[PDB]
Parts: C-alpha cells; sequence; structure tokens
C-alpha cells in the first residue's frame, strides 16, 4: 500500500498548491462532501439549515471546519505513511466519540480530488491523481485498522 519517494513528492507538490488557501479547500471539500453524500451533513446538527451550495459557501463556520479537516490532513500527509502520532488521536475521535462510518472517508477522500480538479487542472495531472489517490487509500486504510482495533466496525 505504500507510495515511492516520486509519489509522495507529486502528493505533496499538488498539497502545496492547498497550502496556498487550506480553509477555502477545506470548505470546498466539505460542500462537495455534504451534497453528494447529505447522511454526512447530518453528523453536524449545526449546519442542519445548509441546504444549497451557495448556503454553505456563505458559512463561516463551515469554512473553519473545512480548515480544521485539511490541516489535519496535510500534517497525516507530510509523513509520507509515517503518521503513526497523528493518526492514534483522529482515529480515537472519529471511531469513538464522533463515531463516523468508514465508508464516509472514502466519501471525502472523492471530495478531496473533486477539489484538486476543480482548482488545479493544469497542475493535477494523471500522474498526480494516481499518486493522491494512493495517499488517501493508504490514510485509509492505516484508520480503518485502528476503527477496528478500538472495537467500532461501523
Ligand atoms: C480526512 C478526513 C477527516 C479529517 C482529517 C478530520 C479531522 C477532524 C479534526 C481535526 C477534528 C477536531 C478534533 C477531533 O475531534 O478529532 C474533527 C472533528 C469532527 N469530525 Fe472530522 N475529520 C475527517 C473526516 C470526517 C468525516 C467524513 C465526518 C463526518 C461525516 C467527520 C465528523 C467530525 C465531527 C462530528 C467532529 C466533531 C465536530 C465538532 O464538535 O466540532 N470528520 N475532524
Amino acid at each position: 500500500m505504500g507510495l515511492s519517494d516520486g509519489e509522495w513528492q507529486l502528493v505533496l507538490n499538488i498539497w502545496g498548491k492547498v497550502e496556498a488557501d487550506v480553509a477555502g479547500h477545506g470548505q470546498d471539500v466539505l460542500i462537495r462532501l455534504f451534497k453528494g453524500h447529505p447522511e454526512t451533513l447530518e453528523k453536524f446538527d449545526k449546519f442542519k439549515h445548509l441546504k444549497t451550495e451557495a448556503e454553505m459557501k456563505a458559512s463561516e463556520d463551515l469554512k473553519k471546519h473545512g480548515n480544521t479537516v485539511l490541516t489535519a490532513l496535510g500534517g497525516i500527509l507530510k509523513k509520507k505513511g509515517h503518521h503513526e502520532a497523528e493518526l492514534k488521536p483522529l482515529a480515537q475521535s472519529h471511531a469513538t466519540k464522533h463515531k463516523i462510518p468508514i465508508k464516509y472517508l472514502e466519501f471525502i477522500s472523492d471530495a478531496i480530488i473533486h477539489v484538486l480538479h476543480s482548482r488545479h487542472p493544469g497542475d493535477f495531472g494523471a500522474d498526480a491523481q494516481g499518486a493522491m489517490n494512493k495517499a488517501l487509500e493508504l490514510f485509509r486504510k492505516d484508520i480503518a485498522a485502528k476503527y477496528k482495533e478500538l472495537g467500532f466496525q461501523g
């Protein structure tokens, strides 16, 4: 499931573009996630009134969440697979406190890739697409294993 050094370089180069506007990218990720998979939105009582894309884009609170999520994921990606320390608290909260179904991590991975195509079509070529897919697959695989270790089957 690992990535080569070259693959990690493609991942971190496109992530570098995300880092120019972490909150905005993160907002767009959550908009894609919530619109495409409304069951995910249901996990956020505070966002229940957000129905349209425009309403979601207008929400500074959703933007803050976008920043939270992509800040943590960026920290994980920069470790190039050596992310035990970063993954531990995230698995613990999402498995045992928030109880977020493991499938939703696939949905958010898809959403990240959608946003990268949307914002960076010139710089997100097929090699970067493949490498980013591998990186998100590794993250998902590792956090799914932790979910089970923690006793969360959802
Ligand atoms: C790339 C995947 C994700 C990352 C990096 C991520 C990151 C985080 C971080 C850093 C926090 C705050 C600290 C904590 O409680 O752990 C958090 C809180 C939370 N996350 Fe996630 N998250 C991810 C995916 C999801 C998904 C897919 C959902 C639900 C659909 C979700 C639901 C929550 C909820 C309900 C909270 C508590 C919200 C609050 O009370 O403010 N997360 N997330």
